[PDB]
């Protein structure tokens, strides 16, 4: 129930309300998305693209199932086949994240230039945090309603996958068995990083972030006494630091792939600083 102040409990209520209003957990309104059709840069792009191999499944409302197994790298443009779809899913998630931020009072009250700077800085991280809540660790599958993204069983097993930092993050974060309140506090802490590029109100954003972190620390103290949740707050704060690193890494991968194979949606260009010229 509580153990927090009035301000902390209202802070959680507003974040949970924003999450409820802007997170389409069944992905019902993700429609009209593209599907894979029926010189030293490339070597790096090829290494970037095969770091995440997923099969894709569509369950029809009628009960039909479409299933897609991707191709192995044969030395050409077939490794780009899932990029338009993933760009459309990313764009759909980004829209939910932007709406999430905009209905938060602490975010509305910041200058619009800081809003844009914080969203540009954190949108990828909040997308990852939401994707973890639909991640099934036992089946290696992100269950997005009628869409499923299954990690391709590969030599090395579920331990070679954990070498990919994005996949280790999702498995490790899932192992913590966080509450909805803790996930949405992680989103706030990430969205309120005072040191994003181009932030002006460093002091205000830092004070807001510290309050979201203290609320999280206090929430864990009051509602998780079990020995398994010892240092849970510090584990969460270390995963947020890792997520920031994965954010920087995946931003470089994106810019390299985009350099030789353009695929970013207009909203992705806006968030990752691509002007169109
Ligand atoms: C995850 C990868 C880097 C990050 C890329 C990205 C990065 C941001 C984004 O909004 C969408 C996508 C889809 C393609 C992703 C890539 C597919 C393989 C590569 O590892
Ligand atoms: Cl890395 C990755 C891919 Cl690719 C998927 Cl399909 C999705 C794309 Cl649309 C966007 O990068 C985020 C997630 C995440 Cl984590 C999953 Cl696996 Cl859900």
């Amino acid at each position: 129930v509580q153990g927090l102040t009035e301000e902390q409990r209202m802070m959680i209520r507003e974040l949970m309300d924003a999450q409820m209003k802007t997170f389409d957990t069944t992905f019902s309104h993700f429609k009209n998305f593209r599907l894979p059709g029926v010189a030293a840069k490339w070597s790096q792009v090829r290494k970037d693209l095969c770091s995440l191999k997923v099969s894709l499944q569509l369950r029809g409302e009628d009960g039909s199932v479409w299933n897609y197994k991707p191709p192995a790298d044969s030395g050409g443009k077939e490794i780009f086949s899932l990029l338009p779809h993933m760009a459309d899913m990313s764009t759909y998630m980004f829209k939910g994240i932007i709406s999430f931020a905009k209905v938060i009072s602490y975010f509305r009250d910041l200058p619009i230039e800081d809003q844009i700077s914080l969203l540009k800085g954190a949108a990828f991280e909040l997308c990852q945090l939401r994707f973890n809540t639909v991640f099934n660790a036992e089946t290696g599958t992100w269950e997005c309603g009628r869409l499923s993204y299954c990690l391709e069983d590969t030599a090395g097993g579920f331990q070679q996958l954990l070498l990919e930092p994005m996949l280790k993050f999702h498995y490790m974060l899932k192992k913590l068995q966080l509450h909805e309140e803790e996930y949405v506090l992680m989103q706030a802490i990430s969205l309120f990083s005072p040191d994003r590029p181009g932030v002006l109100q460093h002091r205000v954003v830092d004070q807001l972030q510290e309050q979201f972190a203290i609320t999280l620390k206090s929430y864990i103290e009051c509602n998780r006494p079990q020995p398994a949740h010892r240092f849970l707050f510090l584990k969460i704060m270390a995963m947020l630091t890792e997520l920031r690193s994965i954010n920087a890494q995946h931003t470089q991968r994106l810019l390299r792939i985009q350099d030789i194979h353009p695929f970013a949606t207009p909203l992705m260009q806006e968030l990752f600083g691509i002007t169109g010229s």
